[PDB]
């Protein structure tokens, strides 16, 4: 039975990372912000909060808006997610030292939660005002939900597959999983992977609020997101997108890139339980963690760190706690980054994958913000108060989404 | 190096199929229609063709509309693609003899081109008329593009992964590819896979017409779709969705299911050429065919039959012809089913995968309709005039989409 530890799969390393967040456009500044207990979440100033009388009045917009970096041409040929992908694509390649790779061994895997949804309302309004010929010959290529991956593959020259997995909130982790398969199966040597998501708008707030999924703790915006805390009351939106460069160890050596971490395995399962709620018993979600460990060649006793999905809903954090016990990883140091960065649906698995890699490289877990009263029924070792410096050898990043989609990624210290 | 032929990958068989088309709701009736040279394409009667003065006035709606099979509850809890998936899901499981499989070894992989796009216009109109509380607590779960896969996984009890790949026109073939990986990597023993797509509407017609991608041969609707013909002038929309049940040979034996065919390999590459046009040289697309053969353990001399993507655009059929030469498969008997069934974007790879399986089981290729003058520059053995009965041992189904996404699937006669 092939594993990473026994040489059945080739060794895969993470050689570059890039992200844009509500704390910073630069991933290293974001990481420093996290370690100093900064939050990205504030009062929404947006005129549409008063327009619609929304229950929810908080969230984190990007520190540096994407469209600050976009001229008139970009602004009319691409959806927002494609613009975000082009920016992040371009940044990642520079950080990697702008290498010349073999196009035919190069893959792109990028997820989103939703896609170019603004551009269909637009295209419908143009056809209403002025007929079928007022639809852009370009329209298809903005509208298609593989759109951001298409733009990155085209921008960087990826010829060994450009894929887009959609699994709501676990999209950006699933992308990284499939990029890892694409390589250990022989289809590629190098891959760009991650996830992009649109900005905070009024409809998604309405849809998630109506589920009672979201915090309405508006008087203290930085204190709203409380994963695993006895007093949590739902999640908070925080904008993001993130990409990472992965490649075989042998490929990285040959080009002199220094690895940040290894990516060792991926497990994908599903709940078949409910369309939006996670399964309470956390069994299938725990099994995804186990599957990554099997494929890595690890035991649960090797897992020092879990980067939790921790959305801060009551049933969500309860289910994940069960998942972690089920996997046998409940002795692990836990971090819930959504406590500081919020939930960014399709992107967030990817950004948290980047945080997990930085935890391994730097031997430190930022504090989970607002964790002030352990829930009796959770019983996890949640990092809090200040960063915890520790000997972290292996970690699991969890990502679950609506539909009951479970993704777990096993990373190792290089 | 693992292959299907050398035992490196387990043997995977197709044990059930189901589809709904412009010819028939029943796949066996569709297949008989094809073999008798029926077309699904007719004059569009839709009031919106005269409303908008559309250039395009032809296409094929489903013989049997999905919503004929849907009561008021379905009609308000699911998008159209989810309704289509529920119907096809339910039909496939019956055809398979309604077996009891182990939920934890059972995967679902279903692609679409676009998703629940109607339901965002609706949800926006409800919030405009009456505020944020008029958005459904159910809305998220209709709107999410993993929606049709979510519904099938939940309906059938799939707990070893529910995935949705989006790659425009190759979505439904890519789904089947990933279902095949999910099994030969050990993650599953059984999988439901394929693709669903929405109905013919006015916006997609406007968007594809503005590209000059579509036939406007309105006076002879059945003669419009002409793949590889010297006189082709673009594609024609034809509604569809299709699913197949795949599982290991050993699993099929144990439950007494008789296989229709084997699924032997899958190759995915990309063009990095253009956002919507295929690469003229057809190299990367040919390489996807080659990749399936490598993974199968076949040589190009073993390929008797190619089920072509053949959309009937000038540059599309030209590129694919080059792809097939590049792969070394140009001695093969070629069929272009879009000549009779039209193009159904995300579904169509899946339906053509089903046709390829029936070609292998029955040793017959339907005629490519309207193929009346071979293009000098194509030079392929296109089946035409009447069905060609032949000794077809192995076949390749090709599927390419906008973005330059290439998928090839290698099937064998059981
Ligand atoms: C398997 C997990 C499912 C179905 C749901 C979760 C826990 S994931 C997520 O992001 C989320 C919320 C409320 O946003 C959930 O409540
Ligand atoms: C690699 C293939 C690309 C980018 C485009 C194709 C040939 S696929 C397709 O379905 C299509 C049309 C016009 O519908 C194309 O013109
Ligand atoms: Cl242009
Ligand atoms: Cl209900
Ligand atoms: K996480
Ligand atoms: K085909």
């Amino acid at each position: 039975q092939p594993s990473t530890a026994n040489g059945g799969f080739p060794s895969v390393v993470v050689t570059a990372v890039t992200a844009t967040t509500s704390i910073s456009p630069d991933i290293e500044s974001t990481w420093k912000g996290l370690l100093a207990g900064e939050s990205g979440i504030h009062a929404l100033e947006d005129e549409f909060v008063t327009k619609w009388d929304l229950a929810v009045k908080i969230g984190g917009h990007l520190k540096d808006p994407v469209d600050s970096h976009m001229g008139r041409l970009d602004m009319r040929r691409m959806s927002y997610v494609q613009r975000m992908g082009k920016l992040l694509g371009g940044q990642l390649w520079e950080s990697a030292g702008s290498p010349e790779v073999d196009p035919d061994r190069f893959a792109v895997v990028v997820g989103t939660g939703l896609g170019g949804a603004e551009r269909i309302v637009e295209s419908y309004d143009l056809m209403n005002a002025g007929g079928p010929r007022k639809v852009s010959p370009l329209a298809v290529q903005m509208i298609m939900p593989n759109g951001a991956a298409a733009v990155i593959g085209l921008q960087l020259g990826a010829r060994a597959g450009v894929m887009t997995p959609v699994s709501a909130c676990s999209s950006g982790s699933e992308a990284i999983a499939h990029a890892w398969r694409q390589i250990v199966m022989g289809d590629a040597d190098v891959a760009v992977c991650g996830g992009v998501e649109g900005p905070i708008e009024a409809l998604p707030i309405a849809a998630f609020s109506m589920m009672r999924a979201m915090s309405t703790r508006n008087d203290e915006p930085e204190r709203a997101s409380r994963p695993f805390d006895k007093d949590r009351d739902g999640f908070v939106f925080g904008e993001a997108g993130a990409l990472m460069l992965i490649e075989t160890e042998e490929h990285a050596k040959a080009r002199g890139a220094k690895p940040l971490a290894r990516l060792l395995g991926a497990g994908i399962t599903s709940d078949a339980f409910h369309m939006v709620a996670p399964a309470a018993d956390g069994v299938r979600a725990g099994r995804a963690m186990t599957r990554s460990l099997e494929l890595a060649g690890l035991s649960p006793a090797d897992i020092d760190h879990v980067n939790a999905h921790g959305t801060a809903t009551p049933i969500g954090d309860a289910a994940e706690a069960n998942a972690i016990r089920v996997a046998g990883c409940d002795q692990a140091a836990v971090y819930a980054p959504k406590s500081a960065l919020g939930h960014s649906i399709g992107a967030v698995g990817a950004l948290e994958s980047v945080l997990t890699v930085l935890t391994l490289r730097d031997g430190v877990i930022p504090p989970t913000l607002n964790y002030e009263t352990p829930d009796p029924e959770i019983d996890l070792d949640v990092v809090a108060g200040e960063p915890r410096y520790g000997d972290y050898r292996y970690a699991v990043n969890n990502s679950f989404g609506f539909g009951g989609h479970n993704v777990a990624l096993a990373f190792g210290r290089y």
